[PDB]
């Protein structure tokens, strides 16, 4: 019985954070290879009772994109998603894209306070916001859109998704996020609360991958049409339409556009 991979917790997990892989027949896992660059020590791999899940801490960043390969007693299987799709990152605040203006913070995690680990600099939206507040903290940034050598111009927007890593300290009630691109606010995603692509829940106290259809923030038919808006704007805006004051602490990194 061959091993099978059904899902991976993130395509770009933060170094020092837990990677979880779900699937079947993870029996006597003898190797987990990351992007043909390094192996996870077998002793550092945790396997569930029913052999349907493995997890491990990512010890270092791959330098190139690739896939995860899992060897079990039944054979070897490769994850279908591209792992560490570095070429798909549009904004990381460390040389891909840049912050232009906004009330927000930028942090390099220090191992002692949230978000504890980071891949370099991340965006912070943190602090206390009054009830019914429609302009609070935000970042207006310039993205570096994915090259058409990676995503051809004729790919439908319907076939693409926006992914990013997010850390939420504690759940909150009231505050929401807007994500907008190319100053097309009519097409923006509004009222968004970060939820995990892996669990469907707002995970707290750890990084999660968040994913939305690119059509939820882009109105154009194809990727080329989107590029021809001739704007590198990407904006992340926090407000609080709730009836109570709230304090939140949310971090973002590695915005990326990938194929569904
Ligand atoms: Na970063
Ligand atoms: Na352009």
């Amino acid at each position: 019985p061959k091993p099978v991979v059904t899902a991976v917790s993130s395509t770009m997990p933060v170094v020092g954070s837990t990677v979880t892989i779900t699937g079947q027949n993870f029996i006597e896992v003898s190797r987990v290879n990351i992007n043909g660059e390094f192996d996870i020590p077998v002793g550092d791999i945790t396997t569930s009772n029913t052999f349907d899940e493995i997890s491990f801490v990512l010890p270092q960043a791959p330098t190139q994109s690739g896939h995860i390969s899992v060897t079990a007693i039944g054979g070897t299987v490769e994850s279908a998603e591209i792992f560490y799709p570095l070429e798909n990152v549009i904004l990381n605040y460390d040389g891909i894209g840049s912050h232009v203006w906004g009330d927000c913070s930028f942090v390099v995690a220090d191992g002692s306070s949230a978000p504890y680990v980071s891949n370099g600099t991340c965006l912070g939206i943190t602090g206390t916001v009054s009830a019914s507040n429609y302009w609070w903290k935000q970042s207006y940034s310039n993205a570096q859109w994915v090259n058409t050598s990676i995503i051809p111009g004729n790919i439908p927007i319907d076939d693409l998704k926006l992914q990013f890593e997010c850390f939420v300290k504690e759940v909150f009630t009231g505050p929401v996020f807007q994500i907008a691109m190319c100053e097309n606010f009519d097409a923006a995603l509004n009222g968004y609360v970060p939820v995990s692509s892996f669990t469907g829940k707002t995970e707290t106290g750890k990084w999660m991958q968040c994913s939305v259809s690119l059509s939820s923030v882009v109105a154009d038919a194809t990727y080329q049409d989107f590029l021809n808006r001739n704007s590198t704007h990407i904006g992340v805006y926090a407000t609080n339409p709730g009836s109570s004051q709230a304090t939140i602490e949310v971090y973002f990194d590695n915005f990326r556009i990938v194929r569904k």
